[PDB]
């Protein structure tokens, strides 16, 4: 009957369980339980991403200048590439 | 037997005969025979790498964020990086 007011009042009682675990986890003795904010996760992604995607990016370059180095000419580069999918 | 004039007298042999094979192929009618020198070639090598290095590089930052979609602490996401380094 009263739907808006009662997803409103699911907020509610889930907001301050929220904090409450918030509290409990900066009572630890251990400062890796603090809960990270949405900026300093998304720091630490790009940070993790850019990492991961320089290391995909060295065994690429790696891989295909396997398969370059054999090539001269304009016909052989295609079929390199056509071996690279 | 086997001494090392052997090796550089064959080496020679056959840089002087890619020279010539290059020269012809330059000379030939359809220009896509033509070898690729090679600077072209490596152009072309770094396209082909930063190409697949972008499309890894999506691969990476969504299989990231998929598993950050999972973490609130530090000491979580230093367990959720370390199956995946």
């Amino acid at each position: 009957d009263l739907t808006m007011e009662d997803l409103t009042a699911k907020i509610s009682q889930l907001t301050v369980e929220n904090r409450e675990l918030r509290k409990a986890l900066g009572s630890t003795a251990d400062p890796r339980d603090r809960p990270l904010t949405a900026t300093e996760k998304e720091a630490q992604l790009t940070a993790t991403v850019g990492a991961m995607s320089a290391a995909a990016a060295k065994k690429i370059e790696a891989r295909v200048r396997t398969i370059f180095s054999k090539v001269v000419t304009q016909k052989q580069v295609d079929d390199a590439l056509k071996g690279l999918s």
